[PDB]
């Protein structure tokens, strides 16, 4: 599996049981392991490995996490900002992922929130 790390507050993204996606900085916790996988020829799903929820932006801007595959506010594109840091995407909405230091997740379309960079590394 692999994390996905705000850059700026060194949060983790964790998919919780209950559906609900916040930011935590408890390495130990198994819910912020995630699997990516594809969705067609360009674009990825960004999957719980310990619920097999699928991370969800929806249009209000909220993020929670969705069994439903039919859903595509799931499809997410992985842009490469640097060095090393990347952007998460909705296709869907064309919202980027963002932890606030509240440790709340939402999404947002200003590029330039320093909130939206991620790091993804290997568990
Ligand atoms: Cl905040």
């Amino acid at each position: 599996p692999v994390l996905l790390k705000s850059t700026e507050t060194g949060q983790y993204l964790r998919i919780n049981p209950d559906g609900t996606v916040d930011g935590t900085r408890d390495r130990s916790d198994p819910h912020i392991q995630f699997q990516i996988s594809p969705e067609g020829n360009g674009e990825v799903l960004l999957k719980s490995t310990e619920t097999g929820q699928y991370l969800r932006i929806n249009p209000d801007g909220t993020v929670d996490g969705t069994r439903d595959r039919s859903d595509p506010h799931i499809q997410f594109q992985i842009s490469p900002e640097g060095n090393g840091e990347v952007l998460l995407k909705s296709t869907e909405t064309g919202q980027y992922l963002r932890i606030n230091p509240d440790g709340t997740v939402d999404g947002t379309r200003d590029r330039s929130d320093p909130h939206i960079q991620f790091q993804i590394s290997p568990e």
